[PDB]
This record gives C-alpha cells, structure tokens and sequence, in this order.
C-alpha cells in the first residue's frame, strides 16, 4: 500500500538508556521486557584472580600524535607537563567514545557509534576477568557444558586471558565482522597492560562498531557468519593464519 510518514509515537513505559547499565534494578526490569540484554556485573577496571615521561610541550592537542609516549602505546601519568589537559591519559579517565547498545537481527546485541568517530579514536576498555591458563580451560569446559551461545573471552597477554562472560562492560556486546571498523590496541598504563577498542577509519554516526573476532577465528569450531559484508568469509571459526608449511 501507499506509505506514510508516521504519527510523532511516545512510549509509555519510560525507555531504557545507557545509564541504565548503572542503575541493576532498573536494568533487570528492562531485561525481563527484552528492552536490555541480560544481567551482568559491570565493572570499572580489570579483575585480577590469581618511570615514562613525554617530551610535549605543555599548551592545538596536549599529547598528540607526536606524543614519545603515545607512539609507544603507552598513556602519560599524572606527572605529564600538559597535567590535567593530556589527552593520552584516557583508559585513565575512561574517555570511553558515545556509544549505543542495539540489538541486532541475528546476532544478538552490539554497539553503535553515537557520533560520528574519526580513525584511531578510543571506543572502551575491554574489561573483565583476568584469567590464568588454569581458570580459562576450566571456564571454556564449562561455558561449552551450558552451551552458552555467546562467547567473551579475548587474550590479552601469552599467560592472561580477559573474560567478560560474568564481569565486564558494553565493550562486550561488540560483534565479529570480516571487514571490521574497530581494532584492539593493548597499552601500557602505570605498567599495566590493557586492551581497548579503537576505530580504524571514520565511523559514521548510527554505524555499527566491529571487530576482527581473532578467538573465535582461529578456534576450532565454526559458526554461521551473520557479518552481512561483501567479502564475507561465510563461517566464523575454523580458520588458520596463514603459512608455508613443510
Ligand atoms: C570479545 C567480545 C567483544 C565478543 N563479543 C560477543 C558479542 C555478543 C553479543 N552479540 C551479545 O548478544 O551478547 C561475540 C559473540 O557474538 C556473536 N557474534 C558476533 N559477531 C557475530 C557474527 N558476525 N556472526 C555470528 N555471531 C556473531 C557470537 O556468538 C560471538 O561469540
Ligand atoms: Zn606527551
Ligand atoms: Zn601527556
Ligand atoms: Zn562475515
């Protein structure tokens, strides 16, 4: 039939926002109407089971490109001479990018840009539970028993892996694309290493934010790819990088 530009529509029953991830109560209602994803334990920093100084001049971007710290991956500390106007300081001041949980037709929820975002800019700090060898085999043994139909897991270092299954944050919506928008990048800060996402390219606003999945890549198993790209490689899993063998 003939369409029509609709009439203004307000919701009754008040919306869920991304404040809402802080309020439990409020998100366990929203939940049980299918309006948020399930409950999780969101957390400000890593959960852990088991000297740099810049030469910028202080201030048009204090501790920008050229920054001798931000070229290593590694954020200033307090002592930096830009002092509270660095701009390399934000795991530190968690200057997480505006984004927007959604959920998708078929892979379940994701994040989106709320703003358009240039290239390298910092979406969030993937956070979660930092697992050793031991606890990450036991984890993967019982995530499979439950059948769990979304995995979190992500390295972050050869003897540490974070999981997000449990303790995380919005980070942990991001979904797997053949042709991704974002990246990892792990920094060094006071020492420590993290892992955050960051944009490749110029991210529209209203643009869903992706990542090259690598864990699930190149695990055993496979899993319809529901990526939607051009060159989508149709499974997710399965995968080797690549070599010359013999
Ligand atoms: C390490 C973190 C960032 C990993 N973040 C989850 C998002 C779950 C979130 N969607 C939800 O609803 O909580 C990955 C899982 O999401 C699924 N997923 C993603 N991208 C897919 C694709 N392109 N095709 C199919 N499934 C795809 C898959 O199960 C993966 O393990
Ligand atoms: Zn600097
Ligand atoms: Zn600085
Ligand atoms: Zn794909």
């Amino acid at each position: 039939g003939e369409t029509s530009v609709p009439p203004g529509s307000a919701l009754v029953g008040p919306s869920c926002v991304m404040d809402d991830f802080r309020d439990p109560q409020r998100w366990k209602e929203c939940a049980k109407q299918g309006k948020m994803p399930c409950y999780f334990d969101l957390i400000e920093e890593n959960v852990y089971l088991t000297r740099m100084q810049c030469e910028c001049t202080p201030l048009e971007i204090a501790c920008g490109e050229d920054c001798l710290n931000r070229l290593l991956m590694i954020e200033c500390s307090s002592r930096c001479p830009n002092g509270d106007y660095c701009s390399n300081r934000r795991f530190q001041r968690k200057q997480h990018a505006d984004v927007e949980v959604i959920l998708t037709e078929k892979k379940g929820w994701g994040l989106r840009a709320a703003k358009d975002l240039p290239s390298n800019t910092f979406v969030l700090e993937y956070c979660g539970e930092v697992l050793d060898h031991k606890e990450f085999k036991a984890r993967v043994k019982e995530y499979a028993r439950n059948k769990n139909i979304h995995y979190y897991f992500m390295a972050l270092k050869n003897d540490e892996i974070i999981d997000a299954t449990q303790k995380g944050n919005c980070s942990r919506f991001m979904n797997h694309s053949c042709e991704p928008n974002c990246e990892t990048q792990k920094w060094t800060v006071n020492g420590q290493l993290r892992v955050g996402f960051f944009t490749t390219k110029l991210v529209p606003s209203g643009s869903e934010l992706t990542f090259d999945y690598q864990f699930q890549r190149y695990g055993k198993e496979a899993q319809k790819c529901f990526c939607g790209s051009a060159n989508c490689r149709g499974y997710l899993g399965g995968e080797n990088r690549v070599s010359i063998r013999a």
